[PDB]
């Protein structure tokens, strides 16, 4: 038989639901997602980290000419100064007080901490949705990790379930995103091959182990001081250091809908966002008659209480007859009134208690319970706090009045 229901996609809120038919008991359902995740498709398209300016010894040659002898490591700069004249420890290096020669070069490399201090350059495509769930079906219990696709079934004891999309495609992260430190940030990157200096990517790896490494670092060289031997260098400061310095609070303080972030996979779980559209299909085999299960006559309803609040601060009295002692489930045909509990025991005649969360200022509902429905109705008082510490568990409805 298939059945199909939307379920709201809220973590660590339940969801119940009766299926039932003319001829056939009633079969309660209740699911629970304890972890809805959402990991989108992603794909690195490099790693940064602090550059270190390497740099060849000066070569010097006394009152002798030399050449700018070409290597290619990145952002070289290679220059050969005239008229120096170094000194050492020891005194001056060279005799010729002129035409002496000192060729200077200068790299950039990756630093020696990059191994384990980088950030990583991503861009994220595509979501999937995953959800670890708990549910029941006439006392048929599982907990799986159903992949919200609407194709990947999880199929335990003969009932399909299928979790359908997730009804409102969205993402926290943007096509273009960086992970550092644990923490995730929507930044646009230059592009592998443009990265600017003094910002974010000067330095850029396809890989923490590629052997290649773009660099621009707006390396130039300047003349050294008469009497000491040395490289200058004057070069943009590492745009990995300024972006650390300057940037906005990672998706974990920012995203929208309370999603949390995480890093391993890239993720985000708990966003309140939307719902997903269950479909079950239970087996023909599990559906008991209704001559079989607890039938209830002459039901009386009352709410002894009423607390009008966003946990299950109603309470309700029902006053049965029952054909035949046992157990069967209670339900609310309706966003007005929300159960703590799917089922409740019986004995022949007397009383049992429901428990419920409601938006009616003035609540009336239909309790159905065991083949049967009563017409609970009454008046709510206000709850005590301004502000509570957990989310809404009754349905939100237009009406709140007089
Ligand atoms: C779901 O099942 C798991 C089983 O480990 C349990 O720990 C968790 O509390 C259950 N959640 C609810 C409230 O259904």
């Amino acid at each position: 038989y298939e059945h199909a229901t939307t379920m709201p996609s809220q973590a660590g809120i339940s969801y119940n639901t009766i299926v039932n038919r003319a001829g056939y008991a009633p079969l309660p359902i209740s699911i629970t997602p304890t972890k809805i995740k959402l990991i989108p498709t992603v794909n690195l398209e490099y790693v940064t980290c602090h550059y270190k300016t390497g740099m060849d010894s000066p070569a010097i040659k006394c009152c002798g000419s030399q050449e700018c002898t070409p290597t290619y490591r990145p952002d070289e700069q290679c220059k050969v100064f005239t008229g120096v004249y170094p000194f050492m420890w020891g005194g001056a290096y060279c005799f010729c007080d002129t035409e002496n020669t000192q060729v200077s070069k200068a790299y950039v490399m990756k630093s020696d901490d990059c191994l384990a201090d980088h950030a990583e350059a991503y861009k994220a495509h595509t979501a999937s949705v995953q959800a670890f769930l708990n549910i029941t079906v006439g006392e048929h219990s599982i907990v799986t990790t159903v992949y919200v696709n609407g194709e990947t079934p999880v199929n335990f004891n003969g009932v399909k379930i299928t979790a359908g999309p997730l009804s409102t495609a969205w993402t926290p992260f943007d096509r273009k995103i960086v992970q550092y430190a644990g923490e995730i940030y929507n930044y646009d990157f230059p592009e592998y091959g443009a990265g600017q200096p003094g910002a974010f990517g000067d330095i850029q790896s396809r890989t923490v182990s590629s052997s290649d490494l773009y660099a621009n670092t707006n390396l130039v060289l300047q003349r050294p001081k008469a009497g000491a031997i040395h490289v200058p260098y004057t070069q943009a400061p590492s745009g990995f250091e300024q972006w650390k310095k300057d940037k906005a609070p990672s998706l974990k303080f920012t995203a929208p809908f309370g999603c949390e972030i995480y890093t391993n996979p890239i993720r985000a779980e708990n966003c309140a966002v939307g719902s997903i559209p269950l479909a079950f299909d239970i087996p023909d085999a599990l559906f008991t008659r209704v001559s079989e299960t607890p039938t209830l006559s002459a039901a009386e309803c009352t709410l002894n209480e009423c607390v009008y609040s966003s946990d299950f601060g109603g309470i309700a009295t029902v006053k049965y007859s029952a054909s035949k002692s046992g157990k069967c489930a209670v339900h609310v045909p309706s966003g007005t009134a929300t159960l703590k509990e799917a089922a409740v025991e019986l004995t022949e005649q007397g009383s049992a208690t429901i428990h419920f969360s409601t938006a009616n200022i003035h609540p009336e509902f239909r309790l159905q319970i065991c083949t049967s429905y009563v017409t609970c109705k009454g008046d709510c008082h206000p709850p005590k706090d301004h502000i509570v510490t957990h989310p809404q568990y009754h349905a939100q409805t237009f009406t709140a009045a007089v």
